[PDB]
């Protein structure tokens, strides 16, 4: 009832003094003061160029070629100021300083005196300063370095050299992709991205609270749960606090356990009863339980500290198949409360290139996977880590997540300060995330980083989940079709933005791709947004990938703009979900398929079926209804096709399929199916149908009818009469 | 001035398997022997303070840092053994040349060796090839037979002795012949024995009273007849008379490193603190012959 | 001013495995030349002194910190090759594409290849494909060729 503890956000508005980082880097409160440069109003959680584009001091990053304009702030320094009144503090209490992102190196300041020197831009910092705080007026300096000098300060291996990710990203803590990649643009940015607030401690609190799920027993709707709890005690408080363990579910109390504190760290076993087991999307409901533990004072009742989360009861195995292609990736299946589970998801990249603005996309994105009906999530080593709120999404809609470690793609340094930066950093994470029952796996794509470093943080800090050491053309190539990996990660095909995506990002003139109206060639713009990482005048490349690939399946690129985002978000459509339903439809030896991907993180022509705006390209519907729990699907056969239907669930389900011909609207088959929990069913062969065209899939589930398709026959096809053939099916609007 | 241990433990933070264990979590982060926060044997009675001996000491410049002594090979029939001598010493550069090492093995009055050589250098490896000297045994397996061990660093011209180590030694080879747990058997001068023995725990809650209880409790095992003694990893380490009593009695020693029942830290700091302590316990007991093995 | 090296070793405990041996065990936990405290091929001559060149540098804020070159494949026949140029340099941020990178390969004044790459970034990848050079061989398998290979940070506007 009485709160003893409480936060105080220092969110809101700073002062941002910044200026060019002189040859010896400004590290005192004195030197930002003395040294000249501009002084602007600044919003904490924001980025530097927000606050910057807010004063009309830079051009908006996002159209034409104004990203490359932000080149010179990379060199650099940032000085956040403001003042705060202190807390009231009462005897034996501490006062923490809590920074959710810096970004990045950092010197931190309290009324003059430093209280930290912060340099991972990935994980959280809290300082104590109870001491050094005064009573009334507070100041806070923040005095940041540029992250790509800092770089120079360190002598490059051979290995970490000529990698896709830039060799200014190999020595720091920093997310990869702010320095250019080709899904991503070069916007390195800097500040204070996440909240900054003032937390007040008794001498008695919690430190961590850690919830395993040892054992479930779903049709019992039982389950064992441990709790590693571990706080501050003050000897003369031993004995004398009690913890208050309480599972609950909507008010109504589970289960209560009190267990007098005798000493500061403990392990409290809770044998449950009618409780579900947490299941992804399609296995099961993703049943939440609130776990609470509170330390309270056995005489007077007073309540020390409280920790509240929503737990899953759940099981996670990483099952190898050591059998078949040793040493080949993605030999393995997600066991989910003892049952194999089928992975069917999207690739996850950074939410926007100025990541003070990821917590905003995250709800309507997470949206995006619920509507596709993802049951995992891979959230890529490239992009930070995600916060606990979109762990809490992916817990309450049953979304798997894979989580990487921040590496890129190439090898690092081997020495000894690396491997510390980075074991403080996977201890920061795996301790902050490891009690969400969505995330299912760790990942750290010999090398002392992926086989040594992070190996043992898992195995000391999470011992309940798998780690695993490491992770154009036409889309019938043999490439595509005779990978073996049961696991594979899907590689992504171009897809034209929606016209208002272009007419948005694009200068009026910039709008139509072809410089000069020459077909093939695309205008500098056009260029930037490959995404083209440096300002260098070239021809061809990334965007090639779009004219290429239409190329192949429509013989020739079309002229008109309206008529190239057909033909480009078409090819895009029938790639991925030809992939999609060639994994589900090969089981049980294909165990899943991640895709990349589904959202973009900048205004940009990419590989993702919904642009950075919401603009749902044409494969995003493609892939929807490829996605259903249960999906009456067609895979080639050496002779004509096989109509097959795959149960992503733990029920047998029933119903009747129609399959037709689009343009003739002759019956290939009809028949009643049983589709069997948790596998692939063969129905029916078809046979090989004269010359091109496309046949539709009609069957009904319990009342609810579903569609699908499959085109038939050898490219090129025309692109009006494949237009033609999307209208006459009924599925999906052409625009 | 001495800070309450168990307060200490909350200054880290522990990993998920140092959490839950028979060993209390106040220990898993400190270097002291477990057992005292509490065991099904023991009581919890974390106490504190000087529990050994304070002294002082003066040293020469010239000195010992080390004299470990080694059996290469024994020969019992024929009365011969191959003994090592690696002697550490400080030695002024001054010295070098001028100061000599002076080793003597006896038994009872008896002159076993005498050997004296130049000291060129700081640190030397002396090879011992002796006659006339008996192996050691375990109990049942033969004597027990010891023998005074002497160096001493003497200035070649006036004679000084600057510094002496003495001990009694064993001329012992020790072998773990492997062939699930418990498959192995002790190879001692190459006999197969049958090690029959108990574990050995603390000798006191208050452990500045162990040193008290060595003879009693020693003459149990000597009254049983126990060849082998295994000492208990929840227990401090027992001091150097402790080993003497075994090498006089002729009861092999099998010691654990001070290790609870759980799994400890992964992490730089707590392997420094371990190698320091494990670094310190080798070359305090690494020259008894009872003792045979180490295990973690 | 420098200390005597003998004396540096009792800084130091040493392990069983580092007494007894053929070289020193002054040698053990120092950073010298085992055979400088002799050896049955060297007589003992610990010495000490400035043994090496003593020189005073001036360097550019745009220098090269060094440059790395990896030879990945190899033609003889064919007379081709494929050189790898590991470039780090030293780079302020002003001078940031406003520097140039010139890779020479060259033999007795003949030029052989030349690129130029505007210096983006402080550490850079160079792929050189290579025409009409011979393969390094040891003695009797062939002619050892070497090659002149230069690098120069230039800048764009003035030459510098």
């Amino acid at each position: 009832s009485h709160m003893f503890v409480s936060e105080q956000s220092l969110n809101g508005r700073w002062t941002l003094k910044f200026f060019p980082q002189p040859a010896v880097p400004v590290m005192t409160i004195e030197g930002a003061e003395a040294a000249n440069g501009i002084v602007v109003d600044a919003v904490v959680p924001g980025n530097v160029e927000i606050d910057m584009e807010a004063a009309g001091l830079v051009e908006d990053p996002m159209v034409g070629n104004n990203i490359y304009k932000l080149r010179p702030y990379e060199g650099y320094q940032w000085y956040y100021s403001r003042t705060f009144a202190a807390p009231v503090v009462t005897e034996g209490q501490r006062l923490v300083l809590h920074f959710g992102g810096i970004d990045t190196f950092a010197e931190v300041y309290v009324n003059g005196i430093k209280v930290g020197s912060a340099d991972n831009m990935l994980i959280e910092h809290d300082y104590d300063i109870t001491s050094v705080v005064k009573e009334g007026e507070n100041r806070l300096d923040v005095i940041i370095r540029s992250s790509v000098m800092e770089a120079q300060n360190h002598f490059l291996g051979t290995l970490s050299i000529g990698n896709f990710s830039n060799e200014e990203s190999a020595p720091v803590r920093r997310a990869p992709s702010t320095y250019g990649w080709d899904i991503m643009p070069r916007l390195v940015s800097a500040g204070l991205w996440r909240d900054v607030t003032l937390r007040v401690e008794n001498p008695v609190t919690i430190v961590d609270a850690n919830w395993v799920t040892l054992s479930v027993n779903p049709k019992a709707r039982e389950a064992s749960e441990s709790l590693y709890l571990q706080t501050r005690l003050p000897f003369e408080m031993h004995d004398k606090v009690k913890a208050v363990i309480t599972i609950s579910r909507d008010g109504r109390q589970i289960l209560r356990k009190e267990a007098l504190m005798r000493k500061f760290a403990n392990l409290f076993t809770l044998n449950l009863s009618g409780v579900d087991a947490w299941w992804p999307r399609g296995y099961g409901e993703p049943a939440l339980y609130t776990a609470e533990v509170s330390l309270v004072d056995v005489t007077s009742g007073k309540i020390y500290d409280t920790k509240t989360s929503k737990i899953g009861f759940r099981t996670v195995k990483l099952e190898l198949d050591e059998v078949n292609l040793p040493g080949q990736p993605g030999q393995f299946q997600f066991i989910i409360n003892g049952e194999p589970v089928f992975a069917k998801g999207t690739n996850w990249v950074p939410l926007d290139a100025l990541h003070s603005r990821d917590a905003s996309h995250v709800e309507e994105a997470v949206q995006l996977m619920v509507e596709m009906n993802c049951n995992i999530v891979r959230c890529w080593g490239g992009n930070v880590y995600e916060d606990t709120h979109f762990f809490e999404l992916c817990d309450k809609y049953g979304i798997m997540v894979w989580q990487d470690f921040a590496m890129g793609c190439g090898n690092y340094s081997q020495r000894d300060n690396f491997a510390a930066a980075l074991e403080k950093e996977a201890i920061s994470v795996v301790v902050k995330l490891r009690n969400h029952p969505s995330l299912i796996l760790w990942s750290g794509n010999n090398d002392r980083v992926s086989r040594q470093v992070l190996s043992r943080v898992i195995y000391e800090f999470d011992p309940t989940r798998p780690y695993l050491p490491s992770s154009r053309g036409y889309y019938k190539d043999p490439f595509y079709t005779e990978n073996p990996s049961q696991f594979v990660s899907q590689i992504g095909y171009h897809g034209c933005p929606n016209r208002e995506t272009l007419e948005r990002m694009f200068s009026p003139d910039s709008v139509n791709p072809w410089q000069n109206g020459v077909v093939g060639m695309w205008n500098d713009e056009w260029q930037t947004k490959a995404n083209r990482i440096y300002d260098d005048k070239f021809q061809g490349g990334r965007n090639d990938l779009m004219t290429n690939q239409v190329r192949i399946i429509f013989g020739e690129v079309p002229a008109d703009l309206d008529d190239f985002i057909f033909a480009s978000q078409s090819v895009q459509a029938e790639a991925m979900k030809f992939f999609v339903e060639l994994w589900r439809g090969r089981r049980p030896y294909r165990t899943g398929i991640i895709w990349w991907n589904i959202r973009d993180g900048w205004p940009l022509l990419s590989d993702a079926i919904s642009d950075y705006w919401g603009g749902k390209k044409q494969a995003f519907y493609y892939m929807q209804n490829v996605h259903h729990d249960v999906c009456c699907l067609i895979n080639p056969a050496a002779n004509g096709y096989m109509l097959k239907v795959d149960n992503n669930t733990l029920k047998d389900f029933e119903g009747v399929v129609e399959v037709k011909d689009v343009a003739s609207g002759k019956q290939v088959f009809k028949g009643k199916f049983v589709s069997k929990a948790n596998q692939m069913s063969e129905i029916a062969t078809l046979p090989m149908q004269k010359g091109q065209g496309m046949l539709v899939i009609s069957y009904r589930i319990e009342g609810n009818e579903y569609f699908n398709h499959y085109l038939y026959g050898e490219p090129p096809y025309k692109l009006d009469q494949y237009r033609k053939w999307v209208k006459k099916c009924g599925i999906y609007e052409l625009e």
